[PDB]
């Protein structure tokens, strides 16, 4: 109960005023509006939220605005992660105390730590809030090193560990992990045209960014599938397909920011070394926000 | 009614004797095993049936063997492709009129054609025989080259090209033909541990090696998701996943083969340049059949 | 003296008539101008000589054609392999009967032969002519399988297997053929843009496409670095670099036939399923031509 | 003159403390070490350095300590860059007025920028000590993200940015940039097994690790190619090879730390979330070594 965030968790955009400062108003009111639009569970400063880029001080202060705002109606996970070790604790720690649901982590980026320091990193993390829910985050592509099922599989064998965002695109892996987990530790998919199939061999649901725009038609997806209408499932897929592929045809969280801004929240535009989708990634939006009737 | 192949399509491997030669006797009564234990079509020199290896008087030879084996209870297509046209066209002329019911064409392997080429290859091949069905196979890993999305799309539109066996893992490029091709164009797993969550965004089914061993499993997994029960599906899915896994340590066929000797069948080995499974292999294979109850 | 070939090998493409047969008058007329052009050594229905979509007879009169041309200037190499061992074993022996010096021997495409099938093979093809000279080819890109330098190290004991044709683009493991290996065995760079690479780590040349267009700056290059000007030799390759690359901006020999198409040869188009030129490719090749006054 | 630091950049471990304190007196006395043999500048706090797990203060007493170790007889080069340009420049600032004598930048790691905002990021920091010369460091796999070429051109017009270290082993890219790039602007291998392949083309040297070990006889090697005794190069470079495969046989600088200490340097062990060198990895290394007489 303590590990069940629902099926489309959302990784929250961080907007900024046109001074580059985060902008708290337009924060509450966009986790108001998805949390009425079928996010479960806000994801606040994962890499859609361009934690890279905020300082602690800003993460703090997001966990809080977000917490207050969604007060029992939806789950918040902090993204808390690090390839330092001490400071993942250390952010751990503090959001601990204000309240959140749990932490998003991050396998370590740009170190390469081998299995063996990526066990003993989380199991660290896990260990020093041992009642707070934790959720491994693989992003091969992004890190430069994959998390191996092995180690998750000895990894949800500590109680608070109790799933992946497995964003890696390799579903031999997730179908390793699932059958060698219990059913407390849950999968979810970390790409949004995963999310189908990853739920055809067992996973929970998505750490979504297109749930941002297309959140109800998710969790009808999801909901379609789990109640064995594999063809509607399909279907829904199939239709947002092309947005999911528009969502990433440069950096995310830039082409996100861009479709919000489309459809007139004011997001702002992204933080250095992010730089503003250019006409081309727009344009592409547009038509397939319109055909859609997302705008 | 034509490109009706059903679901499991079965790429059935070639048995030899001990002195190299074909054993049809052999392949007369694996085909027949086969076609009663889960098979709806047999795939006859392909990538699994040593198709590289085989006289073309070999594979005549094979056609028309298991097609009279099989006649009345299941369909035969042959592996006519090649990355020569003129060669795919003159086998394909004859597959013909031996009376098989459809073509697998491989994308031309070794001389990566770009996208005109395939189209037109393809095209051609069609062409010499209007009227039997073609399958499409794309497996970059072994030609060095992907056919595009664009391309299967434009080919689709060809009466008779019915479908593509899509073994290049990628589930994105599978969405993007599914989305924009006739109901009459099917898509095939290419690899048994893509069978599901293909299945899950519009596949027709699996174009198996693992269905010689597990094929009436593979039946009740995709006949339960079709039907909806998702999760018997997904319990199916990852119970044979080990195996899966231990028909491609090394290079498919020589596990199958391996497999298949295990439970007494005498298919021989591979042929050179294919060498047989070392001991390591063997075991592995030997401990997951055991582990399911298959020796 | 045998295994010497040179430092400039070219895979000669196969010129074409209009009516798709093989330009045998060409074919002479550009093997008398390249070996008066900086090649030591010609490679005859390689790759680039569009070998899959050959007859074995036209291969066997290209070897011809080119002896007869070339006789006591330049040696010259048979591309006889193949995916399956008899084939190869077969092409070798016919060519080793008409007087070639040597034969390419691509690793097994498509089939993806573990290693100790790959050293039977090729140990097979070494033992069936003995005296003939056998240069090893490893393209990954183009077969799915890469010859391990363990593998290359114990074929390189067999006498007549005295070299690799290296295209695989990984200098390590090069370095580790080269460090374990006889200096009667040579590494042949297989792509033109590392062929100074692979010298500065003990290879001894180039098999070129880019020598049908600028043989004698490779061979000046080539000279100017064993002779320890090493700037005079960066200066060649980076003035060459932008002509490599626009070799392969489409499959080679695409774009190799569109270059001397615009200098007035006539080699034809290629042969299906390879395509022609599109207007992009050849305008791009036509300014890297005219900055280097090729055209 | 300025953006002059010779041949062999020597990326220096970071000593740690049996209680994972930084040990400045090893520091001081490594530093003094290497620069005696064969570095010729010191690059401090890198990805060898250990840079992620630093604290700030940490990094700064290291950049002072060895700054202060070595004046008169070698460079420092600091270790300042992030995936946030505010980092950045305020680690770029700070490290200028301590005095040292360039900046290495890396490419943001995790969250991938386009190249408009790696342009815009790199050009920040170069315009906040516009004095102070900046190496740009591409390794696309530890950032997950390429610096192309056309990127790396544009940013070679700024004065102070006089080089890039190049890991991504890719030598057309590295090429690319060479021909294009002003002869002020220099090449470094960031991979020790590519540092004779590149010098080949053009490049300067190379941002070692093991110099650490063989920084001699890297020179030695450097010198030989650039005077052109190409064989006396290519046989260090072929002799040193299985040491460069050891020093990353698991993620540097694991390896590296064990080289050291198994020379009875007192250097602690990597800090987490990086483990120890398992004893497989020490046997391995220790072999090399004893063969090179390094032990
Ligand atoms: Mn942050
Ligand atoms: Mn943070
Ligand atoms: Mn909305
Ligand atoms: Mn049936
Ligand atoms: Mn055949
Ligand atoms: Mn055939
Ligand atoms: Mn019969
Ligand atoms: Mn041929
Ligand atoms: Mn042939
Ligand atoms: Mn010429
Ligand atoms: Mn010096
Ligand atoms: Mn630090
Ligand atoms: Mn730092
Ligand atoms: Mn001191």
């Amino acid at each position: 109960s303590v590990g069940d965030f629902g099926t489309v968790l959302t990784a929250m955009i961080t907007p900024f005023k046109a001074d580059g400062s985060v902008n708290y108003a337009v924060a509450a009111e966009l986790a108001a509006h998805l949390v009425d639009n079928g996010t479960d569970t806000l994801v606040v400063c994962g890499t859609t939220g361009e934690s890279p880029t905020l300082s602690w001080d800003e993460e703090y202060n997001l966990f809080v605005e977000v917490l207050q705002t969604v007060a029992g109606k939806a789950k918040v996970i902090a993204g808390c992660g690090s390839n330092s070790t001490k400071e993942a604790i250390a952010a751990t720690q503090k959001a601990a105390k204000i309240g959140v649901h749990g932490t998003l982590q991050v396998v370590p980026y740009y170190n390469k730590p081998p299995q063996a320091g990526l066990y003993q990193h989380f199991q660290a993390i896990a260990q020093a809030c041992p009642d707070l829910p934790l959720l491994l985050y693989n992003v091969p592509g992004r890190t430069g090193q994959n998390l191996s099922p092995e180690t998750v599989v000895r990894l949800a064998e500590i109680d608070n560990i109790i799933g992946v965002k497995e964003a890696s695109g390799n579903l031999d892996q997730a179908g390793e992990i699932r059958r060698s987990t219990p059913k407390e530790f849950q999968i979810y998919a970390g790409d949004d045209s995963l999310t189908l199939p990853l739920l055809a061999i067992g996973a929970k649901g998505v750490v979504s960014v297109a749930s941002h725009l297309v959140g109800n038609q998710l969790q009808q997806m999801i909901q379609a599938f789990n109640s064995g209408q594999v063809t509607v499932a399909s279907d829904i897929h199939l239709r947002l397909l092309p947005l999911f592929k528009a969502l990433f045809i440069t950096t995310n969280p830039i082409p996100i920011k861009q479709a919000l801004k489309l459809q007139g929240w004011e997001v702002g535009s992204t933080r250095p070394p992010l730089s503003d989708a250019d006409a081309e990634v727009s344009q592409k939006l547009e038509a397939v926000m319109k055909h859609l009737n997302l705008i």
